[PDB]
């Protein structure tokens, strides 16, 4: 429960996230058309891989999530970090393609990656 | 069972799908060589992400799939939609890179995404 | 256990793998800068998809992994194949982008893909 509770919710978000944004980018791509080209391309793949390792990591301490400890918060903020980070980006075809923005997204993937990873594993 | 039954099968397909097609594209890429360049590149990533969110969504109502309701059919046709959709595409390096074809694939990802997602979640 | 044991470990590796390598490439990309451009781009996506289907396949005989038979070894060497394969590659922006190296990585994905896939499925 506690467990299912966690994963679905994060992912659902995550997947409302990645979902609007995917078809959406598709939809805008053709609609914009071009700068928006990479913009859209761009959203997909950073995010697609935000998710891609989200998926690795979440999905797994998922079904290996024994300890009672509260860790979902990061499942939760890493989402929270990464969304506003893309969203912050968020149209500049010029590099920078990054910023404090992703010092948030990636780097939280990193922190919440790092701890929780190690956590349900070594236990 | 009913459950395992579902996921493996869809994925197996899905993964026979994504699998021939991956090494295959590799194999053809070098063999064609060039137009086939993006063609192959092309197959991977639409499909790679067909799968990528397949994976998100399937995999999860997977292990959160309680209701008796018949929903696998779409696991099943969204595959059925997406394969023939790429396959329909399926060599034009000119945009369009889409069509009624993906009005099928993506959009079923969308429908079968949308309902089943919400379904085992809100329950 | 035996099961959890398996998946986490492979993935952890896999995910220490894909993880250093992702932020890392990011980090080097900006730092190199350019040839390193595709190099880094390059690492991500072969590997990102090494993982991408790893994820499909591992993750699933994962929770459908009944037989006692020893199959983790490949979870294990396919990792072992693929790492040293990228790593072998591993800076040439000239094609070849492949070699005996990936005759290892991909092709083990293939062998260990192929058998274990079929195995916990048909059972
Ligand atoms: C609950 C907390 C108690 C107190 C709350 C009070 C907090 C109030 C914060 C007030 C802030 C004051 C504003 C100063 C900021 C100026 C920033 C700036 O100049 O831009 C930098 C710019 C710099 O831009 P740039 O010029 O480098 O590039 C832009 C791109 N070009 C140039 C191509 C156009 O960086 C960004 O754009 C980042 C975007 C920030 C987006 C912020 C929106 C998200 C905020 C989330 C939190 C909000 C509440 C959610 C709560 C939900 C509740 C559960
Ligand atoms: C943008 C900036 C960068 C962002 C990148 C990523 C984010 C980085 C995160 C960094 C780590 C932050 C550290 C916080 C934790 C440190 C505190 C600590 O250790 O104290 C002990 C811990 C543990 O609790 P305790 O140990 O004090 O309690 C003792 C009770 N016994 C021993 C009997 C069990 O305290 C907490 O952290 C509690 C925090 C709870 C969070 C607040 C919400 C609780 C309510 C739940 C529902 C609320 C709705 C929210 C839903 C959100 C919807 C979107
Ligand atoms: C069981 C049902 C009862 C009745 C079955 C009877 C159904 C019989 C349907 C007969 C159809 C009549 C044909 C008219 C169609 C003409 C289409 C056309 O012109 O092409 C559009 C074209 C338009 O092309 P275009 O010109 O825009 O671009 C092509 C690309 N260039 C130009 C670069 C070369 O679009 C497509 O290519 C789509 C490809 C369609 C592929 C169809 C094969 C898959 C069909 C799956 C179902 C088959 C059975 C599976 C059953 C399994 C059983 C469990
Ligand atoms: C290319 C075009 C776009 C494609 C994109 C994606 C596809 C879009 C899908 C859109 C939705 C379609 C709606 C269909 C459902 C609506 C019907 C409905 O609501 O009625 C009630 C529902 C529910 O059943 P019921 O409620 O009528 O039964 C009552 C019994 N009690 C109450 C006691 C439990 O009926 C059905 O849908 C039954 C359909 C079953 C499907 C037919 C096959 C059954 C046999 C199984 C094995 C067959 C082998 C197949 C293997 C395939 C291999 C590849
Ligand atoms: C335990 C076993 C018992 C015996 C152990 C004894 C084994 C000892 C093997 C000794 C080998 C002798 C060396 C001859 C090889 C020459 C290769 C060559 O020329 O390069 C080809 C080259 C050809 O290069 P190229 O010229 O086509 O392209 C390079 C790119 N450019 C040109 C752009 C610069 O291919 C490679 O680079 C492949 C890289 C190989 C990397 C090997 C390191 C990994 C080895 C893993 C095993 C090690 C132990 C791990 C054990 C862990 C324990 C649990
Ligand atoms: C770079 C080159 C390409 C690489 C690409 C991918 C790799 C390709 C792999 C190809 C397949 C290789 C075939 C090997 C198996 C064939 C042998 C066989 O069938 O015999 C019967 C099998 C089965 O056992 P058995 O059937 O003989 O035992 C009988 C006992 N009863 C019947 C009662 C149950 O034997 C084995 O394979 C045992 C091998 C075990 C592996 C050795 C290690 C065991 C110790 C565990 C801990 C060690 C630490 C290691 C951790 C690693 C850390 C990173
Ligand atoms: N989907 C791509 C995203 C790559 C990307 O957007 N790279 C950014 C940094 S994370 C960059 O600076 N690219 C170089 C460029 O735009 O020229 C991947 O997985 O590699
Ligand atoms: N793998 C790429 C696929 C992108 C792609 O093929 N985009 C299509 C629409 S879905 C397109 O029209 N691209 C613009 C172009 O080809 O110039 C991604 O995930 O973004
Ligand atoms: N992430 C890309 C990787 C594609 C790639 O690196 N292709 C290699 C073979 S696996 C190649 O030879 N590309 C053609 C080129 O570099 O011009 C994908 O998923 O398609
Ligand atoms: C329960 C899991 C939620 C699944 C949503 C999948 C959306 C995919 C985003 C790409
Ligand atoms: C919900 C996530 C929204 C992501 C918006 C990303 C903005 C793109 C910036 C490039
Ligand atoms: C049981 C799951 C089936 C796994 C097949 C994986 C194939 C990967 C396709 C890329
Ligand atoms: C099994 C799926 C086959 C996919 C074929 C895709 C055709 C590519 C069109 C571009
Ligand atoms: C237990 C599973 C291990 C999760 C590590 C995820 C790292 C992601 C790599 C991209
Ligand atoms: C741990 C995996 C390390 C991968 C190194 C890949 C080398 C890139 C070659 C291109």
């Amino acid at each position: 429960n506690e467990v299912l509770m966690a994963f679905t919710s994060y992912a659902t978000i995550i997947l409302a996230k990645m979902m609007f944004l995917s078809s959406a980018t598709a939809f805008q791509r053709l609609t914009n058309k071009d700068e928006k080209v990479e913009r859209v391309r761009r959203a997909h793949l950073n995010d697609l891989e935000n998710i891609v390792p989200f998926l690795g990591i979440g999905l797994l301490y998922s079904l290996s999530g024994p300890d009672l400890s509260t860790a979902l918060i990061h499942f939760r903020i890493f989402v929270g970090a990464r969304i506003y980070h893309t969203i912050a980006y968020l149209t500049p075809l010029p590099q920078p393609n990054r910023g404090l923005a992703f010092f948030v997204g990636y780097g939280v993937t990193l922190s919440m990656a790092y701890r929780l990873l190690r956590s349900r594993l070594y236990l």
